[PDB]
Order: structure tokens, then C-alpha cells, then sequence
């Protein structure tokens, strides 16, 4: 199999670890605090495939790459774990891929934007706004939620759909 270097970005009070953490333990803790930091290591499914992924959970008590600040080297895929209930984190992402594309190399790495906890009504962030950002940094806006583990495959699984698919594509 091969190696996805995921990284999580966006605010804490969305559900960063939550998705990581189900993508991977496969479970729900709702209980990974603001501070915590640690790498999941674990091969997934994708495209029906799969591929050996390493998604790192970031942490917070900073500011924007202060936490995730280690393994920005490889950063090799950056997932958005905005709420569509905290427009919050919302203006935090575009922020966030700013500061990737600056440690990693360029302006184009593979992302995605994800509304977290989309399952109920609400929506802080205008749905209109979620796709338009994901526009912009050229990535989709998949609206999933950790705790219903229905869209964060479909969330994982399309950053590295970015990546896996440049493998290929290359010619
Ligand atoms: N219902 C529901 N709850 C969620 C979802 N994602 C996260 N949560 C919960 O919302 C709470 C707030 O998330 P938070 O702890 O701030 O996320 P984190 O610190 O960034 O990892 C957590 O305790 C989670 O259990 C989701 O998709 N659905
Ligand atoms: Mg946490």
C-alpha cells in the first residue's frame, strides 16, 4: 500500500480529531480536547481501493499552524474540519490553507473543506459560502459529520482523491 500524510487543519471547536479519530479508530470519543496532538496511522478504503494514511489531529491553544506545526514538512493532504454550525472556523480555514501552502511548498496542495456536524439543521456558515470558499482553494465542500461517520469517508477520501489521483494522472 502507500503512504497519505494527512493532516488536519481548521478550528478545534468544529471536530478536528473526531473525524481523524473515526477515519481511523473507527470510533467516537468526543472526547479529544483543544490541546491533545497525536498522528493516526492506518491503512483505509479508498475509491473502493485503499491506501495506508497517516491523518495528524493538530491541536489548538495557539493560533492557526501553531499546533500542527511538526509534520507540516509532509503535510501531504490537509483536511478542513469547518462546522457548517460555527461559521467560526469557517473564517479560520481559508486562513489555515494559507499557512499550509506556505510551510509545504506551493499553493496547490490536496484539501477539501468539510462541513462537520451537518446532520441536524443550523448552519452558522452560509451553505452557499461553504462551497464558494471550497472554490477557492480549488477544493470541494463535502458535508459530513463525525459522530454519523456517513460523509467523513466521503471527506478523506476526496483530499486524498487529490492525491491518490496524482499518482496517475502525472502523465
Ligand atoms: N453529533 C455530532 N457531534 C459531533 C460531530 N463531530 C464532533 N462532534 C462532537 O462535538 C463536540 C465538539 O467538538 P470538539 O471537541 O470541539 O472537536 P475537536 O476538539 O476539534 O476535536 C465533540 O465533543 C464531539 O463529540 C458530528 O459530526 N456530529
Ligand atoms: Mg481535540
Amino acid at each position: 500500500m502507500t503512504e497519505y500524510k494527512l493532516v488536519v487543519v481548521g478550528a478545534g471547536g468544529v471536530g478536528k480529531s473526531a473525524l481523524t479519530i473515526q477515519l481511523i479508530q473507527n470510533h467516537f470519543v468526543d472526547e479529544y480536547d483543544p490541546t491533545i496532538e497525536d498522528s493516526y496511522r492506518k491503512q483505509v478504503v479508498i475509491d473502493g481501493e485503499t491506501c495506508l494514511l497517516d491523518i495528524l489531529d493538530t491541536a489548538g491553544q495557539e493560533e492557526y499552524s501553531a499546533m500542527r506545526d511538526q509534520y507540516m514538512r509532509t503535510g501531504e493532504g490537509f483536511l478542513c474540519v469547518f462546522a457548517i454550525n460555527n461559521t467560526k472556523s469557517f473564517e479560520d480555514i481559508h486562513q489555515y490553507r494559507e499557512q499550509i501552502k506556505r510551510v509545504k511548498d506551493s499553493d496547490d496542495v490536496p484539501m477539501v473543506l468539510v462541513g462537520n456536524k451537518c446532520d441536524l439543521a443550523a448552519r452558522t456558515v452560509e451553505s452557499r459560502q461553504a462551497q464558494d470558499l471550497a472554490r477557492s482553494y480549488g477544493i470541494p465542500y463535502i458535508e459530513t459529520s463525525a459522530k454519523t461517520r456517513q460523509g467523513v469517508e466521503d471527506a478523506f477520501y476526496t483530499l486524498v482523491r487529490e492525491i491518490r489521483q496524482h499518482k496517475l494522472r502525472k502523465l
